[PDB]
C-alpha cells in the first residue's frame, strides 16, 4: 500500500462534477474544484486546470495528472509548513502517509490547527494522538474516514486499509 494506493481507497475516482462531503464541487481523485455554489464557475475551474474545454467531464489519465499535482502539492505544503515539517521529519513512513492525506483533504492549515494532536503525535503517544485526533468535527463528519486515518497513527500500519 503507499500514499496514492490509500487516497484512492479514501476519496474514490469519479469522471464528471460531482459534490464532496461538504458540498463542494470537486472531479475526480478529490479535486476540489470551487466552494462556490455555481457550477458554471465549477466548469471554469475545471477547464483551466485541464487546459481544454471540457464540459465536466475529464478522461481517467486526466484525473490522475491532477491527484498527482494534488499529492505532490500536499506533501511539498507540508515541508514548507513551520507546524508540519517537524511532525513529518519526526514520524516513519506509513504515519506519514497519515499525514499526507489529513493535509490533502482539509489542507494545510486545517492540519496545523491540530496543535494539540501534533504535538502528541511529535512524542510518540499514539494512543492519546488518536483520541484528541477523534475530538474533531473532521472525526464527527467523516467518520469512516477518519477511523481510518486515525487507526493508521495509532498502529503503525496500513491494517485499516486491508
Ligand atoms: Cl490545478
Ligand atoms: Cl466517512
Amino acid at each position: 500500500m503507499n500514499i496514492f494506493e490509500m487516497l484512492r481507497i479514501d476519496e474514490g475516482l469519479r469522471l464528471k462534477i460531482y459534490k464532496d462531503t461538504e458540498g463542494y464541487y470537486t472531479i475526480g481523485i478529490g479535486h476540489l474544484l470551487t466552494k462556490s455554489p455555481s457550477l458554471n464557475a465549477a466548469k471554469i475551474e475545471l477547464d483551466k486546470a485541464i487546459g481544454r474545454n471540457t464540459n465536466g467531464v475529464i478522461t481517467k489519465d486526466e484525473a490522475e495528472k491532477l491527484f498527482n499535482q494534488d499529492v505532490d502539492a500536499a506533501v511539498r505544503g507540508i515541508l514548507r509548513n513551520a507546524k508540519l515539517k517537524p511532525v513529518y521529519d519526526s514520524l516513519d513512513a506509513v504515519r506519514r502517509a497519515a499525514l499526507i492525506n489529513m493535509v490533502f483533504q482539509m489542507g494545510e492549515t486545517g492540519v496545523a490547527g491540530f496543535t494539540n494532536s501534533l504535538r502528541m503525535l511529535q512524542q510518540k503517544r499514539w494512543d492519546e494522538a488518536a483520541v484528541n485526533l477523534a475530538k474533531s468535527r473532521w472525526y464527527n463528519q467523516t467518520p469512516n474516514r477518519a477511523k481510518r486515518v486515525i487507526t493508521t497513527f495509532r498502529t503503525g500500519t496500513w491494517d485499516a486499509y486491508k
